[PDB]
């Protein structure tokens, strides 16, 4: 008989999905690494040529982590000595290789322990951050110009983000932005001087006699936040005799009145930059549009070009105000904003006009704007078939908004319902990436007549292997709760039989603007649980979930740990009533926000769940970071929202855990959700005499992603679930 | 019929063991608390009176934690605001109450956060330590005199010990010693300037937003040790001079050549003090006897009065050099030292003669010297019936060493074999404290004729209760290995049937000079396991154990983690071959040194044990403190014992844990065995892919003794054991 998808298959990646990650280098060619050799492809015909031999660096001496070819293709940046920091940050050493003279540059090399590096968008200038300061190199072999001198570890950050800005605002370590042709280099400077530090132990190798104490500026809810300044420097007028002059662009008065954040930076033209600022109370944001003045050499932001964005029901943007997409001349722009019905759609703005015009509408949402030409704007939305968990590419005619054309919907409706896209330089070509419900499919297309040029990768090899495996199926459907439809998905065991009762595991995340019910194909722990253990793994998107309008998303505003937790209990209650579910064997598990919800659910006293697993959960909002927490909860002060901060903790529900089996897991070096959060949960449970299972992972962070720990946690959780379900 | 001793009975202390804690205030009167009242008893007739009514401090405004009456009975020290620190240390607030004028003193009060306070041995002077400096009050209501000005938190300690001296050398927080009539105050000063700090998080109450980092000067093996200095100040001159001089007494040249410790301070007469020093390599100790020179106001120590104590086979003393007991004139003293045969006996020394005379001998050992009069020396030994696990009080005639009388052996041989004693001020009366094998029994005796005056507490109430419970029985015996006997004890289930096969739990400690096989009566976890779960709980005293001569005790010298581990494994083999043990169900558990032995045993690959529980175990000796570790292991350097230090870790046996079920438990605030020790064990197990169970206890230290955590850990361990033995 055919085998099933086993835990080992998941842990050792027996069945790998093939990808096709290309890098556009112009409007008609892209780079693709094959056999460790970098090839250059012509999009039109599909022909290629070798761009760089894999042997080119046989005696390099170091293991190359990654590479980056300059925009003009004259040089290649080689990254090595990679050392990871937080989610996006890391340091590394770099070397530059001249592709023309086929030589490795040995003079004025980028320093070791460099924190970030980037070529200008055009040409081959380089900007890098080292020791928290910004340096610029006009030529790979020439000495660098020091741009800033205030860089100081854990205090002043120039051109790179501090912990909270990296994690919650920019989702990037870099805080540098080259103007379109590379003339100017804008950058932010963060000051964490008064930000309190989180401290935790790091044990390191067995050989370290005394544990190390890691200390990082981390503002918990309501604590002092870092401050921010924004500068722009002209890199075409740098001197090796005089220090570079950075021009500051100050935030508008409506922002300077109190705490605020810099949340977006987007160049509109060679001499016009837009900046969006957000108040610490995240329901008011301001976009400034500034023009360079050759006369004074300053940047002026006319008030007439200011655009305000606010929310009366919640915060601004999905996680942060959306980015503007400027037209060629920079006189107008398109941006996704919630309309009057609470659905996110594309609005068209005049830079000096207050009112914008919505170009799309309907009870669905635009996920993102992907390309803009003078005749069409391309975007991805979940409009097709009214499925919020599906994604397709559309283009809209800018001269007639009633002319909307779906470009991916009908390519292969049964195999492909969740698309992502990558356009070439001038949107002449685009790569479509289908990630579900069938196996991932990568295709190349031409924009002029939307021709389907060819298939880049169809994963036919994986398809052949999976035919010999008893794979689970996925059901995507919805339930009605108070006239509103909420979607859920179920990973069903092979040969599913509706006349039998299956144990059920509810997989939950449920953070604000999240989506767990979708059409994406995945090979993960749930695949194994369904395929080998015959467990149904369900996920449900309730109030607070995204992509279905603010009525649903903002339902949890100032109220985390309420509706989203109740909705997961309601879903399980519904599921428990279905004929194929064993109501005596229903469990729940989650990681991060999902660990919090799982814990809140288990301590709700609903009596629906037999057991649950919480991995690295938040336990009380006052322990989590300010930017994320305050966005949904406001401030933890008696005059604002302190009462709800105190009523939404896991600890307060400790006694309700007496009737469930609970497994609490957490990495000791978790810099994101501090171990402290689980330490307080266990202490509260010990205090009320409730027994439970626990597991700490020494020196693991929020991902508990090292190879050995990854295998161990899933192995441990599998034994727990099977034991809870009475499975061999 | 007849209930068993359940887990709840143990955790709720339903069967209360009564004791009789009295405080001698003179040669014939003692204080005893009865119904929150403090009574004063006349030893001779047993009649009493109310010394301090319970309603005396009903309006004190604070809960009085403890009290202390001045030697002259004129004042009472009231301790409150008790805040615990390490094993012996704590801070508190104090008030002094005038017993005569029955009035509480309100002027010149002892400061809050006082680290230590002690009355002079005579009268009512007081010496206290506050902010690491010593202060003396001649009168309770008068201002204090500052003795030191160097005190500095975590750096300089005057009159109090640092962490390592408290835990391993003195077993006490105080480092000051009043001379017999209170004229002089001697004290030690510790300097931890270069001692590395152990740092760990303390989460505290849920209300604390950021965890606190606890930092404690703690020397791990081979690290920089604190240095020490000794001083004596004449307190009688305090009111005559502005700043009384603290005369330093320096260690001898033999000690100053390298790192060393001050290990004992004992006043001999009003003007003679003895000090014992120990080299960092703990097999060489020196005792200096110093006399006050009234002409120079200095203290001189004549080399002819110096006594050397060294060891060729191990360290000096059981845990440290033994204390001297001086005759009244201070010209000679008695001290326990191991004889040529390796057994610890009492030796009689002339202060200026190097050769001593042994006054006791035999293949047994003297446990301690309890009292010394002009005619008799009283001591406790395990000579009776050749049982190293028994304890009796003996009296030897100082004028005729052949005249030795056992004062407790035959009092009640069946019920009493483990005695402890408490003599009145001049040894006129003594309280005997029998702690096993039967119920504890407390009695009063007159030394003049060694007649029993009366029974103070016989625990008849508890005996009445226990008759309604199926209690387990205890067996104490030995097995012969290599021609030498090794003792063990077994807690046997009620109605034990040698024809059946019972599951077996080996309870282990096994640290150097320890003893787990004794005649003490206990109501603990094992009582429950044997009584309700019908599990035999055994303990074995193999190589390294104490009170049986140096041949056995010093067998583990420079070799921890070898013979004592092997001997526990062999003990299990010998037990299984007794015929009433189920070879398929043998477990092992231990706390502290016992956790290390348990882990080493489970990782030996012996195949003898099915499962095991290690609580707060040591995992690698370089992580534990210098004083304890180096005493047995020497220094972790290539020139000394590094190889054995690297060969005796739990981590190197990770792979073998694949053969057993392991539960690892550790308190996160353990200042003694750092959580780091279990953090490295779990990491090594994850790295080799071994599954196991774990449990951390938030903010608990090495004793995991808070009421809720105590109940939770034993409940957790009971489930693990029951599951391992298939005991639903
Ligand atoms: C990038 O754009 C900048 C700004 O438009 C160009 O710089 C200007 O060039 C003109 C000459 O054509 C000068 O008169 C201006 O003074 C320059 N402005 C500044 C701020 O320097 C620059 O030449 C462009 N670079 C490229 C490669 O096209
Ligand atoms: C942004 O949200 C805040 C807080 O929800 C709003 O400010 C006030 O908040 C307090 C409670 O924190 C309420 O009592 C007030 O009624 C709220 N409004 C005002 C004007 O004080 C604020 O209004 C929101 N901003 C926008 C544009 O909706
Ligand atoms: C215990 O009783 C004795 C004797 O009854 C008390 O000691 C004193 O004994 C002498 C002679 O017997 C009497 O003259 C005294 O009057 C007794 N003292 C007192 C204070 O009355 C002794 O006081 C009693 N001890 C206690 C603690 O109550
Ligand atoms: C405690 O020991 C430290 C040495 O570890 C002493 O500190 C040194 O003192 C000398 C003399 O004043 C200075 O020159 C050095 O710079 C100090 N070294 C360090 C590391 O601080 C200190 O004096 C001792 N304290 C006492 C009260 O004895
Ligand atoms: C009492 O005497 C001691 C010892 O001389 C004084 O302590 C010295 O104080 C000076 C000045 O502050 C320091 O330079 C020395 O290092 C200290 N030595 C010691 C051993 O502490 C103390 O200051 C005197 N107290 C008063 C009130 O004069
Ligand atoms: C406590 O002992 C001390 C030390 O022997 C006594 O002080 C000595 O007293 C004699 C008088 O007999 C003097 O000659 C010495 O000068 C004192 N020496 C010192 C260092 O002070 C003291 O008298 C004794 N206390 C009591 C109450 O007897
Ligand atoms: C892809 O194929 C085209 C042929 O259509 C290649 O030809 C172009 O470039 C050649 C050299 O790069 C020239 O010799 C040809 O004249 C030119 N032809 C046309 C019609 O432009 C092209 O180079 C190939 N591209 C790659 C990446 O191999
Ligand atoms: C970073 O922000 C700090 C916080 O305001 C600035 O420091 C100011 O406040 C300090 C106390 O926190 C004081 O020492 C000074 O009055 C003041 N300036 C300095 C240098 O401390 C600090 O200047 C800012 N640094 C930069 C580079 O912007
Ligand atoms: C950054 O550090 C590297 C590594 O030390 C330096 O490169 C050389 O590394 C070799 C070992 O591979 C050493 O023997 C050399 O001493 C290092 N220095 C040199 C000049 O070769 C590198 O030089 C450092 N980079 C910078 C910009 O200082
Ligand atoms: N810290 C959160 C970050 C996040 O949700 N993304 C980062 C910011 N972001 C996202 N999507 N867009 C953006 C950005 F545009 F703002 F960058 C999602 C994730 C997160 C939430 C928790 F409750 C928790 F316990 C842990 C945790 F890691
Ligand atoms: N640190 C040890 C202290 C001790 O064993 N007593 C303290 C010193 N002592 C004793 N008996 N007499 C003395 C003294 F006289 F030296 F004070 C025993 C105990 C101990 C040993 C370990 F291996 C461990 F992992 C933890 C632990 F707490
Ligand atoms: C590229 O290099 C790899 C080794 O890194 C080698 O196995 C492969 O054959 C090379 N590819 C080609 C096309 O030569
Ligand atoms: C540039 O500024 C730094 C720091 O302010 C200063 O030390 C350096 O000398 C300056 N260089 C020049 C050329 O002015
Ligand atoms: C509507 O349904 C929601 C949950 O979907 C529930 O909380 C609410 O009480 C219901 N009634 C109204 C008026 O919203
Ligand atoms: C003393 O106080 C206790 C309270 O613990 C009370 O029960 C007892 O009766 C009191 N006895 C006297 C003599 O005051
Ligand atoms: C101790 O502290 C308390 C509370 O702060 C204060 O009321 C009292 O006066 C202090 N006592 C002394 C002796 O300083
Ligand atoms: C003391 O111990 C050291 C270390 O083993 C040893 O070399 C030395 O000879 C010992 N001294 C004596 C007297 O045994
Ligand atoms: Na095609």
């Amino acid at each position: 008989t055919r085998k099933t998808y086993t835990l080992t298959d998941y842990l050792k990646n027996t069945y790998r999905l093939k990808l096709y990650s290309l890098r556009w280098i112009s409007d008609h060619e892209y780079l693709y690494k094959q056999e460790n050799n970098i090839l250059v492809f012509n999009a039109e015909y599909g022909n290629s040529s070798v761009f760089l031999e894999n042997s080119t660096f046989d005696e390099f001496g170091h293991s190359i982590n990654d590479y980056s070819i300059s925009p003009d293709g004259q040089f290649i940046l080689l990254e090595y000595n990679y050392v990871k920091q937080w989610r996006h940050s890391y340091t590394a050493s770099y070397d530059i290789y001249d592709l023309n003279k086929r030589q490795l540059i040995t003079e004025e090399r980028i320093p070791n322990n460099t924190q970030w590096v980037t070529w200008s968008p055009v040409g081959h200038k380089l900007a890098y951050v080292w020791n928290n300061d910004i340096y610029v190199k006009i030529e790979p072999n020439l000495p660098s110009y020091r741009i800033t001198w205030t860089g100081k570890e854990d205090i002043i950050y120039n051109g790179i983000t501090d912990w909270v800005y990296e994690e919650e605002v920019f989702s990037a370590y870099s805080a540098l932005w080259w103007s379109p042709n590379g003339t100017f280099l804008a950058y932010a400077q963060f000051n964490d001087t008064e930000v309190p530090l989180i401290e935790y132990s790091f044990y390191s190798d067995e050989s370290l006699q005394y544990p190390k104490t890691v200390r990082v500026p981390y503002p918990k809810a309501g604590a002092v936040n870092p401050t921010v300044k924004f500068f722009v420097v002209n890199t075409d007028s740098l001197s090796s005799v005089t220090n570079a002059t950075s021009i500051q662009i100050t935030a508008p008065a409506s922002m300077l009145i109190g705490d605020h954040y810099l949340c977006d930076v987007t160049w509109a033209t060679q001499e016009r930059i837009s900046l969006q600022w957000l108040r610490r109370i995240q329901n008011y944001s301001v976009m400034d549009i500034c023009d360079y003045d050759e006369s004074s050499g300053r940047w002026n932001c006319l008030v007439a070009r200011q655009h305000i964005e606010m929310s009366t029901t919640g915060w601004v943007g999905r996680f942060r105000p959306s980015e503007p997409h400027f037209t060629l001349d920079g006189n107008s722009f398109y941006k996704i904003i919630s309309n009057e019905e609470g659905y996110r759609h594309i609005c068209y703005f005049q830079i000096d006009k207050k009112d914008c015009t919505f170009i799309t509408k309907g009870t669905w949402e635009v996920i993102g704007i992907e390309a803009l030409t003078s005749d069409y704007l391309y975007y991805i939305s979940n409009e097709y078939k009214g499925m919020p968990g599906g994604r397709n590419l559309y283009k809209i005619q800018l001269s007639d908004y009633t002319k909307v054309t779906c470009l991916s919907c009908e390519l292969n409706p049964e195999r492909c319902q969740y698309y992502s896209v990558s356009f070439s330089k001038e949107a002449k070509y685009y790569q479509l990436r289908c990630s579900g419900p069938g196996l991932p499919l990568y295709t190349l297309h031409s924009s002029v007549n939307d021709k389907g040029l060819r298939v880049l990768e169809d994963n036919s090899a994986l398809d052949k292997m999976l035919q010999n495996v008893q794979m689970p199926s996925k059901k995507l459907d919805f339930i009605i709760l108070n006239e509103t439809k909420f979607w859920y998905q179920m990973i069903l065991p092979p040969h599913f039989d509706k006349s039998k009762k299956y144990p059920l595991l509810l997989d939950v995340y449920a953070g604000p603007c999240s989506q767990k019910a979708d059409t994406v194909f995945r090979l993960n722990w749930a695949t194994y649980l369904a395929s080998t253990e015959n467990i149904i793994v369900a996920s449900f998107d309730g109030r607070g979930s995204g992509y279905q309008g603010d009525k649903i998303m903002h339902a949890i505003n100032r109220r985390l740990g309420t509706f989203e937790v109740e909705d997961q209990i309601e879903a399980a209650r519904q599921f428990s009533k279905m004929g194929f579910v064993d109501n005596k064997r229903i469990a729940i598990w989650g990681w991060s926000y999902g660990g919090y919800v799982t814990s809140m659910v288990l301590g709700s006293g609903s009596g629906v769940f037999k057991c649950g697993i919480a991995v690295a959960p938040v336990s009380r909002w006052e322990y989590y970071d300010s930017v994320y927490t305050e966005r949904y909860m406001g401030l933890p002060t008696p005059e604002d929202n302190l009462d709800h901060y105190r009523n939404s903790t896991v600890m307060s529900r400790a006694e309700n855990f007496k009737q469930v089996e609970y497994l609490l897991i957490h990495g000791t070096a978790d810099d994101n959700v501090h171990f402290q959060q689980s330490a307080q949960i266990s202490k509260a449970l010990v205090d009320v005499g409730v027994d439970f299972q626990a597991m700490w992972y020494t020196d693991e962070d929020h991902g508990i992603a090292s190879s050995t720990a990854h295998q161990h946690i899933y192995t441990h959780m599998s034994h727990f679930i099977k034991q809870c379900f009475s499975l061999p």
